[PDB]
């Protein structure tokens, strides 16, 4: 018996109005806003990596070892 | 017996109005907004990687090792 | 016996109005908005990768190792 | 028997209005806002990594060793 | 029997209005705001790593040893 | 006078506008004007008497949602001698 | 005067507009004007009497959703002598 | 006079605008104007009497949501001799 | 006079604007104007009597949400002799 | 006079603006104007009598949320002889 990340709700009544609710959020990206106004961007790239935009990554994994959620704007030359 | 990421709701009544609800969110990307107004972008690329737009990635995996959710704007020259 | 990512709801009554509901979201991309107004973009590419648009990827996998959800704007020259 | 990250709520009444709710947030990125107005950016890159945009990463993993959530703007040349 | 990071709420009444709620936040990034106005940035990079944008990373892991949540703007040349 | 020109190029765009007026636009947005949501009423034994003589009476469980642009929204109006010249 | 020109190019676009006025546009949007959602009523033993003499009475469980552009929305209106000249 | 020019380039954009006026825009936004949400009422034994003579009465459990642009929103209005010249 | 020029380049942008006026914009925002949220009422044995003669009475459990732009929002108004010239 | 120039470059941007006026903008913001939140009322045995003669009475459990732009918000107004010339 083991509980992990469990939302539990219980209610009891006889007469009237009863409301029961449960919510669970795991690995959730919520509410990302970006505004660019009159922005000047000049990029010169020679064999590299340049990142300018908006990146939103949400990952949920079970029994996963060595997982990478996001890898943005990198140069890898492993031998 | 094992519980993981479980939303549970229970309700009981005799007379009236009863509401029971349960929600679960795993690896969810919600609410991404981007606005660009009068933006100037000049890009010169020679053999590289340039990223300017909007990227939204949501991944849910079970029993997956070494998984990568997002890999944006990279140069890889492994030997 | 094992529960993972399970939404459960139960309700009981005798007289009146009863509502029971359950929702589950796994690997879901929701609500992506992008607006570009009077935007100038000049791109010169020679053998590279340039990404400017909007990308929304949602992936759900079971028993999958090494899976990649999104790989946007990259140059790969592995030997 | 073991409880970890569990939200529990219980309520009881006879007559009236009763509200029961439970919420759980694990590895959640919420409320990221970015505004750039009249911003000038000039980037010259030769074999490197340059990151300018907005990155929001949320990762939840169970039984995962060595996992990396985000790796942004790096140069790796391991031998 | 072991409790860790558990939010518990209980209420009882006979007549009237009763409210019971429980919330849990683990590894949550909330409320990040950034504004740049009339900002001039000139970057020249030769084989290095330069980071200028906004990064928000939230990671929750169970039974994970050696995990790294964020690694931003680094040069690694391990032998 | 508004003049835009582009000469001796490979890719060229020349746009000139005298007067411009933008409008309203909605992208991925939700709106709620005059919305009644989630009303629950429980009554066991209610004794009610109404005696109306030339009036406006609104009685019982009432849920009204209204949205008017160039008009008035009323629930109970007992008036008289309404004229427009 | 508005002039736009493009000469000696390979790909060229020249657009000139004197006066421009944008309009309204909806993209992936939801709207709710005058909406009644989720009304639940439970009554066991209700005794009700109504005596109406020249009036407007709204009685019982009532759910009204209205949307008017160039008119008035009313639920109960007991008026008299309405004239327009 | 507004002049924009671009000569002897490979990629060139020349835009000139005399007068410009931006508008309203919504991107991923939610709006709530005149919204009634989450009303719960429990009554066991209510004795109620109403005697109305030429008036406006609003009685019982009432949930009203209104949104007017160029009009007035009223719940109970007992007036008389309304004229417009 | 407003002049913008760009000559002898590889990538060039030239924009000139005489007069500019920005507008309102919402990005990932929530708004609540005239919102009633979370009202709970419990009554066991209420005895209530109303005697109305040419007036406006608002009675019982009432939840009103209003939003007006160019109009007035009233709940109970007992007036007389309203004229506009 | 406003002049912006850029010559003999590889990447060049030249922007000139005579008069500029920014506007309002919301990014990831929440607003609450005229909001009633979390009202709970419990009554056991209430005896109430109302005698109204040409007046405005607001009675009982009342929750009112109002938002007006170019109008007045009133709850109970017993006036007379309202004229506009
Ligand atoms: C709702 C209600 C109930 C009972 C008592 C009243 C006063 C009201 N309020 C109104 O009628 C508001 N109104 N008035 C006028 C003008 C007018 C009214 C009556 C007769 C002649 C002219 C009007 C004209 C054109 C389109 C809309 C409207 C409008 O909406
Ligand atoms: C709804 C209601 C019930 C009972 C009492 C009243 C006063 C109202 N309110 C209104 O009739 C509002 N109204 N008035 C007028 C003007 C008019 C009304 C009656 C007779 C002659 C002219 C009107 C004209 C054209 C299109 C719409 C409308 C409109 O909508
Ligand atoms: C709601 C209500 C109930 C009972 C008593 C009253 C005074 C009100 N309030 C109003 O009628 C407000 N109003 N008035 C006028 C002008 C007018 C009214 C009546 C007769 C002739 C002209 C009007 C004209 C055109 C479109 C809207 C409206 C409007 O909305
Ligand atoms: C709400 C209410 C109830 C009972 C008593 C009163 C005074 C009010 N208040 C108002 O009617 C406010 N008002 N007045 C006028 C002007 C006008 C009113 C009546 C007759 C002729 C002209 C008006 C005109 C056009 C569109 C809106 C309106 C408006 O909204
Ligand atoms: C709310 C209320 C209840 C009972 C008593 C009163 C005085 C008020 N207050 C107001 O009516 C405020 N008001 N007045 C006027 C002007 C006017 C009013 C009546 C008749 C003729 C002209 C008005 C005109 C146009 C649009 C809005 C309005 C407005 O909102």
């Amino acid at each position: 018996k083991t509980k992990q990340g469990v939302a539990e709700a219980a209610g009891k009544t006889k007469e009237g109005v009863l409301y029961v609710g449960s919510k669970t959020k795991e690995g959730v990206v919520h509410g990302v806003a970006t505004v660019a106004e009159k922005t000047k961007e000049q990029v010169t790239n020679v064999g590299g990596a340049v990142v300018t935009g908006v990146t939103a990554v949400a990952q949920k994994t079970v029994e996963g070892a060595g997982s990478i959620a996001a890898a943005t704007g990198f140069v890898k030359k492993d031998q």
